[PDB]
């Protein structure tokens, strides 16, 4: 039986401060620590992808439920996906509002619908009817967005997470609150299956971020799959994926991707991308290129 | 230059009904004739595959604008994704409301916003600056489709390639019967609905939207056709796929870079119509093709 992989990225954005960069270094390291937390204990990776991505969700410093960036009229506004990589099981949603954490409404479109997608009005009905808890939206607003949002008008921080259980399942888990200023109701990658993610027990899974247009535009996640099916590893795969995004369409991102065998790497062709990955009892951390550190899960 | 096709297609269906057949006929052909025309007036692949379906979604046979399948509150939620190979531009709308043409609307958001994708109240009101008209929803609604939900509660596309080797797609939709508020399929989802690259072909689907997603089928029949794959083995590798992983049913209409198509179905029917050299193609049920002249 293998070992277990988690890995997560924050977003495949542009230069990052030495202050938030040590903020971003303790909500990957958590997040990462959920994951393995859930796969050590012999958790599926449906559920280490989830809690990873929980863990980011709920943290103010990245971009997906609380610190979601906001929309054109100064709302949130989230996506998120969720795949099981044994029968290709998934659940999504876009456009959502007033909850805390997108991701678990992805996975109870997954588990408790016949459907895999769900929108807007109607995701938010559904979360009504599953009792999840509708909150004021200030809450989920930050200062910080409010900023970024109001210069703007005068990218970063998405979330994703891959994992390989100890039983050989492969899944994955994206979630954002889109790009700031976008217009309302502007859905992106993060919640459509082969581009904000893929997973699938017999080739692997992948969680990509950067811009939701081209990543949209070329089937990133999906893509990157194709070229492990054709033999290349998962460095030369995603290499190859993100190069064609960046050559075609002219768009800049990032991936993880962890193989049906336990290979992994983060990748991006943005400036920089938070990214941890949990596997032997040890941890791997970066943001800019080879910055890497390894050090050890207690 | 290239020889121009579009090819049409009405759904995946279970089998249809005699006096159906007929309409759904002459729909098929009105949808290509229109499609082909603009090719012939030298328009572009998007201009063919917009006006093929256009005209689908404006035809109450058909489940995509005016006659729309009904949501589980009786109301039509509509879909739609059109897509163009050249650079692989794209829009897409989500379960939209009140509008009678969701692919010209799709179309919208790829030439008039940085975006790809809008839903629900975002396209709303993005249709309502674009100054689209908003028309009742019962306007939409038909007998059958109302009737059609009550014995529950008890799609189209077109692909083409163009005369300067462009090709396209595009995909509408209403959805399925007594599907969830804000339930969003296949059709909408570039990859899973439809695919356009002029290094390819392009490719739109139907069938059931869950596995069409699960599977993204779109893409992975180009996938094949990038590997050497015949369109028609493509296809059918791609369809036999969808139905031996996931259980899951549809077909697909597909155009290659050099002019080579194909519509292909594991369904029990699928209307669909070609148009290529001066003739219309024409078929609902496996091995059985009409061929006559267009003027
Ligand atoms: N992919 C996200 C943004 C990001 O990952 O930075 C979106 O377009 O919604
Ligand atoms: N693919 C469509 C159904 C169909 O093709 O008839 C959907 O599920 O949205
Ligand atoms: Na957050
Ligand atoms: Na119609």
């Amino acid at each position: 039986h293998m070992n277990p992989i988690v890995v997560v990225h924050g977003g495949g954005a542009g230069p990052i401060s030495k202050d938030r960069k040590e903020r971003v270094h303790q909500g990957m390291v958590r997040a990462a620590t959920v994951g393995y937390g859930i796969l050590r204990e012999g958790g599926s990776a449906v559920d280490a992808v989830e809690g990873a991505v929980v863990a980011l969700e709920d943290d103010p410093e990245f971009n997906a439920g609380c610190g979601s960036v906001l929309n054109t009229n100064g709302e949130v506004e989230m996506d998120a996906s969720i795949m099981d990589g044994k029968d290709l099981s998934a659940g999504a949603v876009s456009a959502v509002q007033c909850i805390a954490n997108p991701i678990k409404l992805a996975r109870l479109v997954m588990e408790k619908t016949p459907h895999c997608f769900l929108t807007d009005q109607g995701a938010a009905q559904f979360a009504a009817a599953m009792g999840v808890p509708e909150i004021p939206g200030e809450k989920l607003v930050t200062e910080r967005n409010k900023k970024r949002l109001e210069k703007e008008k005068h990218n970063l921080g998405t979330v994703g997470a891959v994992a390989l259980d100890c039983k050989g399942n492969v899944a994955y888990a994206t979630s954002t609150g889109g790009i700031v200023n976008k217009m309302v109701g502007r859905v992106g990658d993060s919640p459509c299956l082969g581009a904000g993610g893929y997973a699938d027990n017999d080739i692997g899974a992948v969680s990509t971020t950067g811009h939701g247009e081209s990543i949209l535009k070329v089937n990133l996640a999906r893509l990157t799959l194709f070229h492990i099916e054709q033999g290349k590893t998962v460095e030369e795969a995603a290499d190859l994926s993100l190069g064609y995004m960046k050559s075609r369409v002219k768009g800049l991102g990032g991936l993880i991707v962890v193989s049906k065998t336990g290979d992994w790497v983060a990748k991006w062709t943005s400036t920089s991308m938070p990214w941890a990955a949990a596997k032997d009892g040890k941890l791997h951390f970066g943001i800019d290129p080879d910055d890497t550190t390894i050090t050890d899960l207690p």
